[PDB]
């Protein structure tokens, strides 16, 4: 179960709650071991690559910007 964070950034409040998020991973995790074993038959893994690749290329486009934006906003403060 994930947990509804007000603040949608890693606030003080997130970052603690971070503990609490590797529970709740692992609950869910062990399907994905078993998947290993299941996509490794398959070769789904090129599909699958460029299959988030071709999404990420609208999405990914405003997180770039976006993620960037502070990166950059850290530039001057630090340099």
């Amino acid at each position: 179960t994930q947990q509804p964070q007000q603040d949608e950034m890693p606030s003080p409040t997130f970052l603690t709650q971070v503990k609490e998020s590797l529970s709740s991973y692992w609950e869910s995790a062990k399907t994905a071991a078993q998947n290993l074993y299941e996509k490794t038959y398959l070769p789904a893994v090129d599909e699958k690559l460029r299959d988030l690749y071709s999404k990420s290329t609208a999405a990914m486009s405003t997180y770039t910007g976006i993620f960037t934006d502070q990166v950059l906003s850290v530039l001057k403060g630090e340099e």
